């Protein structure tokens, strides 16, 4: 339903861009979506699900 940008993602998750990228490459963070070859975004629902999964470990 909703795609969020880097700024909103970093406002939600207190992590740096580097750590989030490394987590994505490890398969441990929702993969960014290339809206274009210049624009990226994250599915809000997947970010929330990742937060809950971290809360449940």
């Amino acid at each position: 339903k909703t795609l969020i940008n880097r700024k909103k993602l970093l406002e939600m998750i207190p992590l740096s861009t580097r750590t989030i990228y490394n987590l994505e490459q490890r398969g441990d963070f929702p993969r960014r979506i290339a809206l274009t070859s210049r624009n990226v975004a994250w599915d809000l629902s997947e970010v929330e699900e990742w937060i809950e999964a971290r809360k449940s470990s």
